[PDB]
DNA sequence: GCTTGAGGATATCCGA
DNA sequence: CTCGGATATCCTCAAG
C-alpha cells in the first residue's frame, strides 16, 4: 500500500495546519487529530508536512 | 545500504551543479558524472539534487 | 522490447 | 513515542 493525496485531502490538511497555526508550529500528531481521516497513519501526515515546510524559505 | 552527504562531498556537489548552470539545468547523471566521486550512484545524487532544488534549500 | 534517466511524490531511516 | 531532518524508494513518463 501506497497512499497518494487527493486535493480534498490536501486541503483538509492545510485547514488542520492553518489551525494549528501554520507550516511552522503545526505537528503531525496535530494535524492528524483534526484532519479525521479514514486509513491515515501519522506517517502519511509527517512525510507530506516535510514536504510542505519546504515549499517556503524563511530568513 | 545507506550513503552519509559529508560536507566536502557537498561541495564537490554544488560545484558541479553551479558548472551547469545552477540547481535547475543541472541534471543527476550529469552532475554525478562531474563529481567523480568513487561509490556514488545516480540515485544518491538525484535525491540529494531533489532536495536542492526546493523553494527551502536552494540558497 | 529493453535499458536508462528525469521530475516529482511518497516512504523509510537517524538521532535527539 | 514524537519530532525534525536526511536520505532512499516508487510512479509516470519519456529517451535511446
Amino acid at each position: 500500500t501506497r497512499m497518494r493525496w487527493t486535493p480534498e485531502l490536501h486541503e483538509r490538511f492545510v485547514d488542520a495546519v492553518n489551525l494549528l497555526g501554520g507550516s511552522e508550529k503545526a505537528t503531525p500528531k496535530g494535524v492528524l487529530k483534526l484532519m479525521k481521516a479514514d486509513n491515515l497513519t501519522i506517517y502519511h501526515v509527517k512525510s507530506h508536512l516535510q514536504k510542505y515546510r519546504t515549499a517556503r524559505y524563511r530568513p
